[PDB]
């Protein structure tokens, strides 16, 4: 049965931890649980920076989120912050659990809160008019009341049907980041790496994207050492041979890809979290014009940072939306994670939020 | 064709993982390995020796002569645990020393651990010679490394020391690549090929003893090394005076076999032996091949709380249980000069005196147990007579 990564977002005390427990009983504290047609991994962080860092750099990468909103309070500023963040890091779908409905029985009051949640979701670019809003009480559900346990079921039905099962890596357009390039004596040039997505077979055309102008060629070999010939797929460590390609023609940090499926860019917006000293970062802040290294897949490229209008610095442990201009193009899409390094220290973790 | 377990040891940041990557890439260019990404060897997965977590990378490659399984580990604590209780004993090690820093404290500790766990042979890769062209400084570092090896009884005058650059080799610079070849020739030549378990002298730890009507007195266990068949002479070694007798049969699933082999779970029937003459914790062995001892030195890793172990230190005179193969035996610990207290998570050398003898030899692993939990993992480093 398919697996999906999700979690709970929304303002402090609105009920994420209780909902999380009520869901598990019915049917960064990780839990797993399953529905009839799907298995779930579920994250519930204890507030503040924990959400920021799981969402920018976490073990999972959320395929959808449950926004918890307390009927008693309405949307608060962390409700907004979390919706904004979700958009920034690429969370593809949101279902809402309107919680604490045991405390608010005026239907008219519930519809007010509902209207405002939808508007707030639509003010980022989520489709506020189509997102499921399930009325409930995680507390009364956890406490066994059949009335409210039923709505945990309704929530999980809405999760099953509205948050699609993510596209499997093997079904995506071929992509292999080039790890190294060398000549095998008596043979020729190979480009090695671990296939990230899709499938490749001898005779396929690929593009070599990033660092230099894109070129297209044909795959003349795919090898997994002493195990496999002619094909590879997501997860495989392979050497790829390419028609007409010498060592001067392919390098570490480029990618092999299905033609047209990914483009090179030098300029993008990203959401970045600045590591603390204790996390391995520096104690000093980011600033406009800072020119660290950006690590995207298998290479690192210098880039210049610009901070938002009227932000002069960003302190360790904080996050911001930054604009970046790289000195060389790199293959990239929205939602791609990267590290920011300077010297031998990881100073930042990012996700590409928009391509310019 | 012959298979050999090796690995890279040495102080943090000296270049172990970059060397490991460089070897795989060098041999990959000759169709003799899979080239392995530095970051995949560096970010080593977790392995799980019973409540103990060890971050361990495995690569494989071959030279003209042998197949190598090569281990590399991110942190000093991983090497501690790997060497004392990791899944593969090393048949040899490559000691990486930065020519820019010289020997450092993990350089010493790893040479010391290699000695304590019985690593047969060390070859040295004097790394980062791209940073150091002063011929005075090089020969100084090599003399220090040689002295340090000799201090722990390695043949510091015989040991090969290859001057290279892991980083330049990994980048493809031909002259540095040559030094990877020089290293692999030193590995092939100086690290001996280990004996196979089946060619070693028969040994089986006794698990249980009972009588089978119409067959005789049977000692069960799993054959560890060698082979056994009806008519062979065996000794019964440990816990009481050694006795020699004839194997009268070997059974598996209640049926008589032609022979039992390294790996088989068998019952060995023993001539002239009653059920009280043999017990759990004794070993059956090729006569003369193993001796019983009560006193030994060991290198011991003391588990943390989190691994299931103690939550307080122990002291000189600690008298726990020592679990050798199939049975616990009480022993008294004497700590070395200068060592007064041992904390959860420490590794130390100790002397032990058991209350009954056990068949043992240098290299034999054991657990230290107390109140039915494992508190330590040890290797017998020296027998004391
Ligand atoms: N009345 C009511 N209280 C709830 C409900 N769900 C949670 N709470 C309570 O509100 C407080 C905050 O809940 P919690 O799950 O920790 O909030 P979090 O900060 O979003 O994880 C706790 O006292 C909960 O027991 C509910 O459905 N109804
Ligand atoms: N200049 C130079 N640097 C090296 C060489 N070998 C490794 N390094 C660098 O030293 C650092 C540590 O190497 P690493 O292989 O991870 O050391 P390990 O902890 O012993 O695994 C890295 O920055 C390497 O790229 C070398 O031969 N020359
Ligand atoms: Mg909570
Ligand atoms: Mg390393």
């Amino acid at each position: 049965k398919p697996h999906v990564n999700i979690g709970t977002i929304g303002h402090v005390d609105h009920g994420k931890t209780t909902l999380t427990a009520a869901i598990t009983k019915t049917l960064t504290a990780h839990v797993e649980y399953e529905t009839e047609n799907r298995h779930y991994a579920h994250v519930d962080c204890p507030g503040h920076a924990d959400y920021v860092k799981n969402m920018i750099t976490g073990a999972a990468q959320m395929d959808g989120a449950i926004l918890v909103v307390s009927a008693a309070d309405g949307p608060m500023p962390q409700t907004r912050e979390h919706i904004l963040l979700a958009r920034q890091v690429g969370v593809p779908y949101i279902v809402v659990f309107l919680n604490k409905c045991d405390m608010v029985d005026d239907e008219e009051l519930l519809e007010l809160v509902e209207m405002e949640v939808r508007e707030l979701l639509s003010e980022y670019e989520f489709p506020g008019d189509d997102i499921p809003i399930i009325r409930g009480s995680a507390l009364k559900a956890l406490e066994g009341e059949n009335e409210w346990v039923d709505k945990i079921w309704e929530l999980m039905d809405a999760v099953d049907s509205y948050i699609p099962t993510p596209e499997r890596d093997v079904d995506k357009p071929f992509l292999m980041p080039v790890e190294d390039v060398f000549t095998i004596t008596g043979r020729g040039t190979v480009a090695t790496g671990r296939v990230e997505r899709g499938t490749v077979k001898v005779g396929d055309e690929v593009e070599i994207v990033g660092l230099r102008d894109t070129r297209k060629t044909v795959v003349t070999g795919v090898e997994m050492f002493r195990k496999l010939l002619d094909e590879g797929m997501a997860g495989d460590n392979v050497g790829v041979l390419l028609r007409g390609i010498q060592r001067e023609d392919v390098e570490r940090g480029q990618v092999l890809a299905k033609p047209g499926s990914i483009k090179p860019h030098t300029k993008f917006e990203a959401e970045v979290y600045v590591l603390t000293k204790e996390e391995g970062g520096r104690h000093t802040p980011f600033f406009n014009g800072y020119r660290p290294q950006f690590y995207f897949r298998t290479t690192d490229v210098t880039g210049v940072i610009t901070l938002p209008e009227g932000v002069e610095m960003v302190m360790p442990g904080d996050n911001v939306t930054m604009t970046v201009e790289l000195i060389h193009p790199i293959a990239m899409e929205e939602g791609l994670r990267f590290a920011i390094r300077e010297g031998g220290r990881t100073v930042g973790a990012g996700v590409v939020s928009k391509i310019i």
